[PDB]
């Protein structure tokens, strides 16, 4: 049993880093782009003190101890003395959801689309073979490097997954656009529940950010939803590309493909 008191060796000393510019903020902390010892860009988020638990804030960096993969955002170090830091590689794009809603975003061609939509598809390969679950997939917490690299964030609420199922207490609430149906309503998370929001995740994608189900209600969602409604595919859209989506949207859970077909499907597209 760690002591309460001792560091590990991701620790390092506050003064290596320089702040230099914040990137964002929310009611849990903020996120800044900093330098390490004067010639390493990177990413740091802080936590508000008294805004949440400390324990849950730097659980997320022990599962990104384990979660290493190209395509997962890669943790570097933590300040575990308040004010906590969490140290990862800098993402000079941003998230993929303000990416695409920009200037330089929006001139992404087709290919380029599915070049991301593959790289995301290959991270969450590898959360699979992990035996993980992310439950938190969506465009909003993928990053994207300076070179246009895609890369999975917001490890809060990964999970190891025992006998192919996570089971969420009954008053969890999670992102119901986002969610697969059968998680939603029973609190039955899979890796095919991820699958899922992969789905809703590459219709951003060629949506270039546009919300998903745009105009509906949430509980207007999920009764379209069972009715056997789905999303329509847009313009933009290829055929080929819409039907990974609704095979990630099949009702049943276990008739959706694994990550490792998606991938293969879209890298060989
Ligand atoms: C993915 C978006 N969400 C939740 C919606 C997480 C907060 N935003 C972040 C986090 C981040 N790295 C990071 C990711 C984690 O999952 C945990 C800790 C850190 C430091 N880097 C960045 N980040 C890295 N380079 C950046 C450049 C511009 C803006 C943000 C940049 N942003």
């Amino acid at each position: 049993a760690q002591k309460p008191w001792e560091k590990d060796a991701w620790e390092i000393p506050r003064e290596s880093l320089k702040l230099e510019k914040k990137l964002g903020a929310g009611q849990f902390g903020e996120v800044w782009m900093a330098t390490y010892n004067k010639h390493t860009k990177v990413a740091v988020k802080t936590m508000k003190p008294g805004s949440m638990s400390v324990e849950a804030f730097l659980a997320e960096a022990n599962v990104m101890k384990t979660l290493q993969h190209d395509k997962l955002v890669k943790l570097h170090a933590v300040v575990t003395k308040e004010p906590i830091y969490i140290i990862t590689e800098f993402m000079a794009k941003g998230s993929l959801l303000d990416f695409l809603k920009s200037d330089e975003g929006s001139k992404q061609p087709l290919p380029k689309l599915i070049d991301f939509s593959a790289q995301i598809a290959e991270g969450m390969a590898f959360i699979e073979q992990r035996n993980y679950i992310h439950r938190d997939l969506r465009a909003a917490n993928i990053l994207v490097s300076a070179s246009l690299v895609c890369k999975i964030a917001d490890f809060g609420l990964a999970r190891v997954i025992e006998d192919n199922e996570y089971t969420a207490r009954e008053g969890a609430k999670f992102p119901i656009k986002w969610t697969a149906p059968e998680a939603i309503n029973f609190g039955s998370f899979t890796i095919k529940s991820d699958v899922w929001s992969f789905g809703i995740l590459l219709m951003e994608i060629v949506t270039y950010g546009r919300i998903p189900y745009p105009g509906m209600s949430n509980p207007e969602v999920i009764r379209a939803l069972e009715r056997g409604y789905r999303m329509p595919r847009p313009e933009n859209c290829p055929e080929e590309l819409y039907n990974i989506m609704m095979r990630c949207w099949k009702n049943r859970p276990e008739e959706r493909p694994t990550f490792e077909y998606i991938q293969s499907v879209l890298d060989d597209f």
